[PDB]
């Protein structure tokens, strides 16, 4: 299939945090409008990333999904503190494409399966935080607070045999850094599982998407270099089919 190019927006009571660079917006902190900005130039996928204070997270988190799904025409995932199903249900069916799970879904395994149950493996992206440990990939819960103790490796089967649909994977190795994305990290899981994996963590110029194409990612997730312009979609995009790598263009 055609890789992806997807940007995250990390959101705070319907806020983009630290905002962006782009002074054309009416609004350069506003979610929704650079969202939309980003569907029209080339961002294939968004990511909504939610911490807001958990007293008016839940209304928020759903105001934010109705008018992002009404003014942009691509799809996109919500995620951030969603613990059981009747949050990730509340989401999709208020307009969010996919929900995002990492903690909740690694205490209990059985959630990937109870949301794929109603909404498809599609609607399901398990997001694993992962970080080399004694020379192991290990997954790390609690936004890498904790090492769980379990092999990226086994929870990478379990993933996708429990129902999960795509693997939001993230280097904490990487993640913060603009060193480039964990390229052993993706190669090291792209055996392991037939799920499209997105990359996510440690990018910081456009051949850092080449490499992690060459790697096995289906999609390349970046939020700061987007934001900041560090790096532009359309040049990338550009970029990338420049050197074979099958993106839209279209």
């Amino acid at each position: 299939l055609a890789k992806r190019i997807i940007a995250c927006l990390d959101v705070k009571d319907g806020r983009v945090v630290k905002g962006t660079n782009f002074e054309n917006l009416r609004d350069s902190g506003d979610p929704v409008e650079l969202g939309k900005f980003y569907s029209e130039i080339g961002i294939d996928e968004l990511v909504f990333l939610d911490i807001t204070a958990s007293v008016e997270k839940r209304k928020t988190m759903l105001e934010l999904v109705e008018k992002v799904a009404e003014q942009i025409d691509i799809p996109f995932t919500v995620g951030g503190g969603i613990h059981d199903f009747e949050t990730a249900s509340e989401l999709i069916l208020r307009g969010a494409d996919k929900v995002s799970i990492n903690t909740a879904a690694v205490e209990n395994p059985s959630l990937i399966t109870q949301i794929a149950q109603t909404f498809g493996s599609q609607a399901v992206v398990v997001a694993i935080d992962a970080k080399r440990v004694d020379g192991e990939f290990m997954v790390f819960t609690y936004s890498g607070k904790k090492n769980t103790g379990i092999l990226l490796r086994d929870w990478v089967v379990e993933v996708e045999k429990r129902g999960a649909g795509e693997i939001l994977l993230t280097s904490i190795d990487r993640d913060g850094t603009k060193s480039g994305y964990d390229t052993e990290m993706i190669r090291f899981v792209r055996p392991l599982t037939t799920l499209p994996i997105i990359a996510s963590g440690g990018a910081g110029k456009m051949e850092h998407f080449l490499e992690a194409f060459l790697a096995g990612a289906d999609a390349a997730l970046a939020a700061s270099v987007f934001h900041f312009r560090e790096i532009d979609v359309r040049e990338l995009k550009e970029y990338l089919k420049k050197h074979g790598v099958n993106v839209r263009l279209e």
